[PDB]
């Protein structure tokens, strides 16, 4: 029985939407630099044989709904924090050779270390990623009449690596909350 919290009935305030603009830009900087590690170059058609992808374009040329391709798992994840009462408040201020196309230098995320209460928050963000995605997996396979999936088991009976595939996305939020220095606790 996956139990995610309901998210779509929640209003994120507009002061956090300026914080979404920094993290949606960082999601485009991180996604494009991993393509620059293999030499993916800006082009017309997504042909994987020619090492060419057409979305190797700057973040400024994207329109607002093209930014909602990246912002939409960002906006669902902050509503899981506001439904559970997780405080996002200002206390502190916020701080491979380059290939063709847009060439960003993203802020390094995994060298920043969370504390044991904030590892317990990525323990719940990845569990809620294990609860949003598996419930949408079960309602995908019971709407199509398909099978089941080996991640339709409880989150504590998972191994540490099957938690980590949704935790690496959950650690990119709390550490970017730590680099910008927001007081982030369970409340």
């Amino acid at each position: 029985n996956p139990q995610p919290v309901d998210t779509s009935n929640i209003t994120i305030p507009e002061k956090l939407e300026y914080f979404i603009n920094k993290y949606a830009e960082h999601s485009h900087d991180k996604w494009s630099m991993d393509k620059l590690a293999n030499g993916w170059i800006y082009g017309e058609i997504y042909s994987d044989s020619s090492k060419v992808q057409p979305l190797m374009k700057p973040y400024k040329l994207l329109s607002e709904k093209e930014k909602e391709i990246y912002r939409w798992p960002i906006k669902e994840s902050l509503k899981t924090m506001l439904a559970w009462g997780w405080r996002i408040e200002r206390t502190r201020e916020g701080d491979v050779d380059a290939a063709h196309g847009y060439s960003p230098r993203a802020i390094d995320m995994s060298n920043v270390t969370l504390s044991r209460d904030l590892h317990a928050m990525a323990e719940m963000m990845a569990e809620n990623y294990h609860n949003i995605w598996a419930k949408k997996k079960k309602l995908e396979l019971e709407s199509k009449g398909g099978g089941n999936h080996p991640l339709l088991v409880p989150y504590d009976t998972l191994t540490a690596k099957e938690k980590a595939k949704d935790r690496e996305k959950a650690q990119d939020i709390l550490k970017f909350l730590q680099i910008n220095g927001y007081a982030v606790s369970r409340g």
